[PDB]
C-alpha cells in the first residue's frame, strides 16, 4: 500500500531514530527464533536502569489487529505455539530511557515444514 501522511511536528523535541527489523535465526514449524541483538550494541553505558525497553508484538489474521506477544529488556525472542508453512507478522518496538519511542517495521516470516519429533 502507499498510505503515510501525518500533519504534526514535536514542539521543540526530537524522537528517538526508529529501531531495525528482528532477525531469524532458528526457524521451526512449531516455532520461530528472534534476536534484534544488532540494535542496543553500544555498550550498556551506565546501571541496567539505564536500557531500553523492547516490546514484540503480533498480528492477527482474524482480528486484524496486533498484541504484545512479548515485552521486557531482552534482545532474544521465540514466538511458542505455531504451525507448520504458517506466516507470522511480529513488530519491534522500543522507548528511550526518557520517554521518547518507536516502532520497527513488521517482519513477516514462514515457518518449517513438519519433519517429525524431538524425542526418539
Amino acid at each position: 500500500g502507499s498510505s503515510g501522511s501525518s500533519g504534526m511536528e514535536p514542539h521543540k523535541v526530537v524522537p528517538l531514530s526508529k529501531p531495525h527489523p528482528p532477525v531469524v535465526g532458528k526457524v521451526t514449524h512449531h516455532s520461530i527464533e528472534l534476536y534484534w541483538d544488532l540494535e542496543q550494541k553500544e555498550k550498556r553505558q551506565g546501571p541496567q536502569e539505564q536500557w531500553l525497553r523492547f516490546s514484540i508484538e503480533e498480528e492477527d489474521p482474524k482480528m486484524h489487529s496486533y498484541g504484545v506477544i512479548y515485552t521486557g529488556y531482552a534482545t532474544r525472542h521465540v514466538v511458542e505455539g505455531l504451525e507448520p508453512r504458517t506466516l507470522y507478522k511480529f513488530r519491534l518496538k522500543v522507548t528511550s530511557p526518557s520517554g521518547e519511542y518507536e516502532y520497527s517495521p513488521v517482519v513477516s516470516v514462514a515457518t518449517t515444514r513438519e519433519s517429525g519429533p524431538s524425542s526418539g
